[PDB]
């Protein structure tokens, strides 16, 4: 028994705290780098909860036991200055999942999937709580955005997942792969940065529209 609640502001300690347990430990290129003491991927996580649309799963004692944190994305202006992430990030170790991340949208710009759309949803963050996975926490999470969605006439849900495993949930809650990029053929340097065991992959952004 648990509820699907908006993330306060009040409730931005909370949130890290359950992210330092689950996620900063857990998702798969966190857990390959041994992400450690990160404040900024605390700083990043914080970032979009003031957009009013991140998600917390609450149990019955008043424990987050999940969370969904999303943004809202604008297309680029026509007179866009773009920017790397990874220049102003002093951790090295999330330096190299920010440069994942400018390398992605440098070769994929959801942007041009959707030409009509302003205004489009990111799924930034997702976590559950381990003791409460495989109940369809995630998708109840997911699902509680497409209220938000109707409520702002936002079409487009994107989704960067860090994993085939996690791509495949999105996939069962009706999303479908934009975007993919092999682990193996990450080579920014020349050489390979990100080597998970082979089930993970590489990245898979996923699209839904609602
Ligand atoms: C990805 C994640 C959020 C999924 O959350 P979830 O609420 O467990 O999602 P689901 O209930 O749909 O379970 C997903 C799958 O996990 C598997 N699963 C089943 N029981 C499980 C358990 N006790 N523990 C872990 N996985 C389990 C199943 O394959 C399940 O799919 P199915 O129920 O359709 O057969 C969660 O695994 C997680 O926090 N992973 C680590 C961080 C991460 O990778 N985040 C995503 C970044 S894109
Ligand atoms: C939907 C989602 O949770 N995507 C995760 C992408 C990501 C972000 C930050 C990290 O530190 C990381 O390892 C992976």
């Amino acid at each position: 028994p648990y509820t699907i609640e908006l993330i306060q502001p009040e409730d931005g300690e909370a949130v890290i705290a359950m992210l330092k347990t689950f996620f900063f430990k857990d998702d798969p290129l966190n857990t390959f780098l041994d992400l450690g003491e990160c404040k900024e991927l605390e700083k990043y996580s914080l970032k979009p909860l003031p957009d009013n649309c991140s998600y917390k799963a609450v149990n019955k004692k008043g424990e987050i036991i999940g969370v969904f944190l999303n943004g809202l994305m604008r297309r680029p202006s026509p007179d866009d200055v773009p920017e790397k992430a990874a220049d102003s990030c002093e951790h090295p170790k999330f330096k190299k999942i920010l440069s994942l991340m400018d390398h992605v949208e440098e070769q994929f710009n959801i942007f041009d999937v959707y030409p009509d759309e302003e205004l489009i949803l990111d799924g930034k963050i997702l976590s559950v709580d381990t003791n409460y996975r495989g109940l369809g926490i995630a998708g109840r999470l997911t699902e509680r955005a497409y209220e938000y969605m109707r409520e702002n006439g936002i079409n487009v849900y994107h989704v960067l997942c860090s994993s085939h495993y996690s791509a495949r949930v999105m996939e069962k809650l009706g999303f479908h792969e934009v975007f993919r990029m092999q682990f193996a053929d990450y080579k920014p340097q020349g050489e390979v940065v990100f080597k998970p065991a082979a089930p993970h992959v590489g990245i898979q952004v996923m699209a839904k529209e609602v």
